[PDB]
């Protein structure tokens, strides 16, 4: 049912998987679990979303009782912002590693053009934004190329599959593609009707990146965790012009979300810590948008960005 | 007069300029020299310009005849697209100044952070968008950073004052910053009131770079694209009018004065003497808070120059 990508790296990658950003490392390991039960297979997971142990047991449950085998699941990871010089990059994949309780990962990717002090990992982990300096944010002077090396050598190692990156704009991946030797294999993003960056997918699919989309449902996320620009952001779901197309073809807002990213094959990760959404959120491919339908869905485009580093620390990544 | 700015390189850059690009070759060497009588030390080139020949005969001109010396005139050029590969960098840098006829510029800017084919100087000279295959245009994997210590070593080599970069969207510099020894001393963009990317000025500027704006005029300067032709004049906006009749100020003073205060070099460029002469002088009034937040409200990022149009080079997006 779930189509696959043919990546540049020579293997292939579900176009629909299971996001795992905020997922209660209490409920984490079953709700894997149950995910597989229903047919995922990719899991967008990240050293940052301190749940990859649990991410590991649900995959380990589901291949102890047969139900899949290691190499039917696709797993997802990121190198998190300090762990970018050469000499941490490795470590940080062993931890992911350790965790997930595999022997390599299959997609791994920077997951940002931000390179902070490195903190070892006992001290604290995930370190999200410490940098071990009290509430400071401190940089290392670590280029995305080295960074990037240092991955192509685990690649070679046997370690990683597929390399890619995550939050780069157009002029970072031109650049990185001048002096990678493996090309990224994907760019995953913000995408959603509100933050279209139609000429970015154009660019990145031309060059033969594949493109993953997060936050396909926009400001739903970024809710529960307070933030105000998602806020004060009317939703997706209850936009008239998303409702208008769900109701012609009788289908929900939600799937015309994701539909509208997967017909353009853009690869999706929905998120959800509803059973009910499982199947649903993984069987959208049920009707086509037309030629129409994108361009009152174009309208939406406004450039509104909800996981912006500049609201960290005035990280200039997009501007 | 003119206040100088000091750059991250220690050496001082005018903070008003005289552009050089679509001066006339004809007439290049002249208007420089009365650019020069007209007090401007600061001359904005470009390989790309193909002037370089004539804006050198025009400060060889005033030097010849006593009005200024080398060392007072500040000379800007900038390394085009084809050069990038470090093997090829000394060689558009020596033609530049072959063609200025000086032993060293004062700033020499990456052009654009892209990167075409290479074209010999004997080929075609200035290349523009030829990259050796008819009309195709052809890129080549020469990374940011490998052009940057091409000019590094340029720098030791007494052949170059100050290095910077022109066209670099705030991610990309923020990577060359982290490679850099020498750090870019400036950023030259395209800036004004309906592109004023305060975020990527903000940043540059916190991390001790210099901003040089062009296109201060906005769409006055690419009028025959259409995008600028259809886009309503900046010299007849109402809060730029409504600013300048506040002060007894042309339309031009204020946009140029809305950089300049904000601590921007400005090049502005005027085939007029006139205007030439007001251009150097904008600096005799300043703009309120009310002023500039009323000024930001005009942008839209109105973007005239994007390589997008080009090729589809997503160094915008
Ligand atoms: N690399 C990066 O920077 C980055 C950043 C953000 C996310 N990501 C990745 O991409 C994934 C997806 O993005 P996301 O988690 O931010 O957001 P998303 O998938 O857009 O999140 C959807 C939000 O909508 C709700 N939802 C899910 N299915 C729904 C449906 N069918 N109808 C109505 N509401 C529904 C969910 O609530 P319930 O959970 O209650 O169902 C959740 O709060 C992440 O889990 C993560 O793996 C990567
Ligand atoms: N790095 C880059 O990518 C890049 C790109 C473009 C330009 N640049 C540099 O920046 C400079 C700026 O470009 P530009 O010369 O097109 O822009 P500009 O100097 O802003 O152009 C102003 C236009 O307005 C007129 N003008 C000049 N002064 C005026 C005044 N006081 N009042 C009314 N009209 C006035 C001029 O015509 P008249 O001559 O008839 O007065 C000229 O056509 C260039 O010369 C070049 O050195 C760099």
């Amino acid at each position: 049912s779930i189509p696959d990508i043919k990546l540049s790296s020579g293997h292939l990658m579900p176009s629909i998987g299971f996001g795992c950003w905020k997922l209660a490392n209490a409920t984490a390991g079953e709700q894997v679990y149950q995910a597989i039960k229903a047919g995922y297979r990719l899991f967008d997971g990240a050293e940052d979303y301190g749940n990859e142990k649990e991410v590991g047991d649900g995959v380990k449950r589901a291949i102890d009782e047969g139900l899949v085998k290691r190499e039917e699941i696709f797993l997802t990871s990121k190198l998190w912002n300090n762990y970018h010089d050469p000499k941490n990059v490795e470590t940080a994949l062993n931890k992911t590693l350790a965790d997930l309780k595999v022997d390599y990962v299959d997609l791994f990717l920077i997951h940002f053009p931000i390179a902070f002090k490195f903190v070892p990992i006992e001290e604290k982990y995930p370190p999200g934004f410490y940098c071990g300096d009290g509430n400071n944010f401190v940089y290392e002077d670590v280029p995305i190329l080295e960074t990037w090396k240092a991955l192509e050598k685990l690649v070679a190692a046997g370690k990683i599959k597929s390399i890619g990156v995550s939050n780069f704009p157009g002029a970072l991946l031109l650049d990185l593609l001048r002096g990678a030797t493996i090309k990224p294999a994907v760019l995953q993003v913000e995408h959603h009707p509100y933050l279209q960056q139609p000429k970015l997918i154009e660019f990145a699919q031309k060059a033969g990146v594949t493109i993953t989309a997060y936050s396909s449902f926009g400001p739903q996320s970024f809710v529960e965790m307070n933030q105000g620009r998602a806020l004060n952001t009317p939703t997706l779901f209850a936009h008239d012009t998303i409702k208008a197309i769900a109701a012609k073809y009788n289908k929900t807002p939600a799937e015309v979300l994701l539909r509208w990213a997967a017909q353009r094959g853009i690869a999706v990760i929905p998120k959800s810590n509803l059973p009910e959404r499982l199947v649903q959120n993984r069987s959208f491919n049920t009707f086509d948008l037309t030629k129409e339908d994108f361009e009152e869905i174009a309208k939406l485009d406004i450039g509104l960005r909800f996981n912006d580093p500049w609201d960290w620390d005035n990280i200039p990544i997009f501007v």
